């Protein structure tokens, strides 16, 4: 008996993890470091962050001081910050939290992830998870958090370009694979999208960049505007996908759309900026910005879905220019799976 | 009911991954791929030679027209040049030759490898496995060949490093591993060593690079006689594990020593050289060179082992500047797989 807790679900904290490259002394940050900065300082504000850092001692000395009670360092290696796709998947099995740990191997082998993959456990093994959250080693399973949406009611939404990867689970069929995610997860439904890729994306059309859950029966998606535009093409086949879903209790779901970013990128290659990844946390939403004037309705339409919560924008072009962003790069725990 | 044939059986041909200029080898690649061409060269004298490309027209300049003929060439993808760790097992499956597509992942993830877990499958597909030739799909058990080593009368010899490496099946338990290879290779027997491992190893201490099977009823392996080096207590330990162990019958194996390669390396870093990591082909036996007063003495050991077979010693210095030597390339594949 298992339940895929929604991430609008009261949290506990959010977990990052910390660029690794970083550890030389400066006077400065860069443009990259700041980001999380500015992301660490959001979560911080709201409720306790996690951070997988080379040495305590940078971060506590970047982030805002004796707001330090609610930071938790733990010094590991890591390959790169996509706590997202690396994280353990928090759940409730027979009423009681458990850490899902399944194995992430760098989006299909494209970058090497020894570190990364290693993560969840240290912490784990570390004392990190209130006591008594038990561990779930799905290790033999690959699976990344970006890939994962459900509104916690049993339904799971992701994309068969990523879910049916040759370098994944190649080796279990169709079923075996669905069937997986109903057993590991508790989902009673996957509704998985077969159209759907944002051009810069190395982790093949990850349901966390084109559409999301906001409520229980309400999904925002990016939606394309211009018919010339390569993704227009895909993404209109997608959303007329979305169409066809059906909510728990039989009725269409409301659907929001949400602008295509503008076409932001750095050399003969094209970055897969992207509203839809947004992090909800306690009291707020943080959504990312690339410095056009369509991020403001992003913020606008976010807030009315999110009247709750405060939606704050955070710059996440120095994020896209690794082929990611803001939700990639995070990774929440709801209350009582912390100590 | 499964056969794990050895290396010394018949052979069809070798497989080569060839290394280019989207490879780690880029800054070095004449002073690699003049050892390719030495080691196809050698191959395409005695049997037919299969390589896995970028561009055939290359390839065949390389080498000499007078092989052409057993020259096979398939344009595909790779991310390294390491036939041995991501090429397909060849097995007997109730007298039906059978090839398994064992999944592969840089060695625990340590590289990008989406390209290289997928060459075996991309040449099933091109056909270059004769008709009749099933392709077993084992890519849920993380294995590569280096680690494995077997006599063909079901015992194996690999590495308690390797086997248990925690980005390999770590999704598994330690006894559910062993009994995955009893299985997926048809091994009554699985001996595991405890001790061994080069210093500039990448591999987690593949059997590749210590013990080897020359015979059903001898080993040749990596023997210290320094006490001073720091490979001589976990050596001299591994020894003693190969004394206690038996052939299927009861009898002790007969143990063979090999030269530790001379200390062999570049810049500050250690190189793993080992005359352990020979190829056994169709009348002849490749061991690789070092330019070391020892590489005279592990070749005339060789020739005495296989007084059947012509014994070519190709310098692998290069190759051992990636960490990995001649062995670890290449990857044979019995009479009758091949079309």
């Amino acid at each position: 008996k298992r339940l895929f807790l929604p991430e609008w679900a009261p949290q506990e904290a959010v977990q990052l993890t910390w660029p690794h490259d970083r550890t030389d002394w400066a006077y400065m940050l860069d443009e990259v470091e700041t980001c999380f900065v500015r992301i660490a300082t959001a979560i911080l504000r709201h409720e306790r962050l996690i951070v997988v850092c080379p040495d305590r001692k940078r971060v506590f000395g970047l982030l805002p001081p004796e707001l330090h009670h609610r930071l938790y360092c733990f010094e590991l290696p890591s390959n790169d910050t996509w706590a997202r796709d690396h994280g353990g998947i928090s759940l409730l099995a027979d009423g009681r939290p458990m850490i899902a740990d399944f194995a992430f191997n760098g989006w299909g082998m494209k970058f090497a992830a020894h570190h990364d993959n290693l993560i969840t456990r240290r912490l784990h093994a570390l004392g990190l998870f209130a006591e008594g959250v038990t561990l779930d080693n799905r290790l033999a399973f690959v699976l990344e958090g970006g890939a994962l949406e459900t509104d916690g009611e049993g339904t799971l939404l992701t994309t068969d370009s990523c879910l049916f990867e040759p370098n994944r689970n190649a080796g279990l069929s169709r079923t075996a694979i669905i069937d997986t995610l109903k057993e590991s997860l508790g989902v009673s439904r996957v509704l998985s999208l077969r159209h759907g890729a944002l051009a810069g994306d190395d982790t093949d059309g990850h349901i966390d960049t084109l559409a999301r859950f906001v409520d229980t029966r309400t999904i925002v998606y990016v939606r394309s505007e211009d018919p010339s535009d390569e993704h227009y093409s895909d993404l209109t086949a997608m959303e007329q996908e979305l169409k066809e879903l059906r909510r728990p209790d039989g009725q269409p779901y409301r659907l929001v759309p949400l602008p295509m970013a503008e076409a932001l990128y750095d050399g003969a290659d094209r970055l897969p900026a992207t509203y839809a990844n947004f992090l909800i946390i306690n009291g707020a939403v943080l959504v990312p910005t690339y410095d056009s004037h369509l991020d403001a309705v992003a913020l606008s339409v976010m807030q009315g879905l999110f009247p709750d919560r405060e939606v704050i924008g955070i710059d996440c072009r120095p994020l896209v220019k690794q082929h990611g962003s803001l939700h990639c790069v995070t990774m929440q725990y709801p209350q009582g799976f912390i100590r």
